[PDB]
């Protein structure tokens, strides 16, 4: 188990542009397209992301190609910021994951507003910063996915992965 | 009016610790200290804002540096962003404020997702980006504030702000 396979359970794998739980339209394994309501802005995004005329159809690779460059940003999202770079440098392999897998979600200012659950996690009070992520509108958003993320703070392990 | 008495306006001054209406803990003028639901943490996050012991409370001075900082942070996100600067360059005073409030409330990259009714921004088709930003998850959590800030976009005029 690693981060793409993690990611790509929560995230999931489809090479047509689709429309998410929240309507967004996306591709590949996780990838915001657009906010818009506008299927020609997607399309739009999605040459540009690609570097072709997709018409909102990618393969598997160039969807694996985008998905290594959207984990690259999240962890470049990480190391420039204050708040989450400390505590990314303190955690384990299986535990930077669940901070990566969040920041590939809500982005890096997002993550970083959780500043009493990162001291905690820096701090290495799993338990506590897991009782405390639940509390956040994150958790209340995506529940499911967030559990998953939240086990792992805790345990350290893959076990929400199996 | 100016982007500084916009915000003051939508975001509010005080000088004490508050929850806004997501529950978060703010001061001054819609400075965000964290989004943990520990009065503690805010107060810590204020001190280190601050560099005093403040105790939840900061001057007016205090705030207006703080604000400006804000201000100054939200329009460096804008252009060191590819979709927002073009954007920002081309519009006029008044909607530059109205873009600055957008930044200065959800982030850069939380504006930049909203690609299409940012070409439509450039394009000075202003009809067509209210209605967009009208679909906004935005609108729906703070339809008031995104009233008056899409009515800025459509007239480039202060009006809704007197
Ligand atoms: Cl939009
Ligand atoms: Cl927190
Ligand atoms: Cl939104």
């Amino acid at each position: 188990m690693n981060i793409f396979e993690m990611l790509r359970i929560d995230e999931g794998l489809r090479l047509k542009i689709y429309k998410d739980t929240e309507g967004y339209y996306t591709i590949g394994i996780g990838h915001l397209l657009t906010k818009s309501p506008s299927l020609n802005a997607a399309k739009s995004e999605l040459d540009k992301a690609i570097g072709r005329n997709c018409n909102g159809v990618i393969t598997k690779d160039e969807a694996e190609k985008l998905f290594n460059q959207d984990v690259d940003a999240a962890v470049r999202g990480i190391l420039r910021n204050a708040k989450l770079k400390p505590v990314y440098d303190s955690l384990d392999a299986v535990r930077r994951c669940a901070l990566i897998n969040m920041v590939f979600q809500m982005g890096e200012t997002g993550v970083a507003g959780f500043t009493n659950s990162l001291r905690m996690l820096q701090q290495k009070r799993w338990d506590e910063a897991a009782v405390n992520l639940a509390k956040s509108r994150w958790y209340n958003q995506t529940p499911n996915r967030a559990k998953r993320v939240i086990t792992t703070f805790r345990t350290g392990t893959w076990d929400a992965y199996k």
